[PDB]
């Protein structure tokens, strides 16, 4: 079977358990794949997302000891375009509309969000420790 | 060159940059190796070492996505005995006195610790954005 190029994107502070899982999810879409993976800039992701906790170095270099990571665009364009996709060879985006020409253009397959395994799921289990009284 | 089989082993709890760091630096001692990681049991991690908020199993299934990983023993052995390293024909075991017998058998290797990059430490930088007053 060919190989199969897939994309996908986020911000990933604060690496955790459901980020690799998703990630692992992406790979595994095909038989033979490269998964590329894009990090979404500090500027645009507090601009328009939320707040981040580690700078996109830091996002970047995480994800670089993660298995399933074969390539990783950083940073990567606030928007995905079909100019994007040509540029990079994508076959695929794996998300969890704004996607709507994606699913149009055949290019859409989905990945699942694991709750519960977060980063600051495990400092809420380290407050429990402490008896309100 | 030769397949050098190298053993790590530790709690990996809330694993982070600088586990991440460090398991590469044990994978990359020599051209060819296999790295086995070893995980501490809960029962005897808060025994002997202190508090730790993932179970077994979570500390392992995240170890699984880290690309320097090759195999992983979990539960791992409390205490590295010269039995242990030949039952999985171990050449090196890679930490950061106890490990006196490793360094006469030449069977010691050091690695690296990251101050500062701790999921810990992010914590401590969200608070951060509140001002004492």
């Amino acid at each position: 079977s060919k190989n199969v190029v897939i994309y996908a994107d986020g911000v990933y502070d604060m690496l955790h358990l459901g980020h690799m899982k998703q990630l692992e999810q992406a790979k595994k879409l095909f038989e033979n794949t490269t998964l590329i993976v894009g990090v979404t800039s500090d500027n645009e992701t507090k601009l328009f997302k939320g707040q981040v906790v580690q700078t996109l170095e830091e996002r970047t270099e995480t994800l670089k000891h993660i298995r399933w990571v074969d390539e990783i665009i950083s940073p990567c364009p606030w928007v995905v375009t079909p100019e994007f996709l040509e540029k990079y060879k994508i076959d695929y985006v794996a998300h969890d509309d704004i996607y709507a020409w994606l699913k149009r253009a055949g290019k859409f397959k989905a990945t699942q969000r694991t709750e519960g395994v977060s980063t600051t799921d495990l400092i809420v289990r380290i407050l429990k420790n402490y008896e309100d009284y």
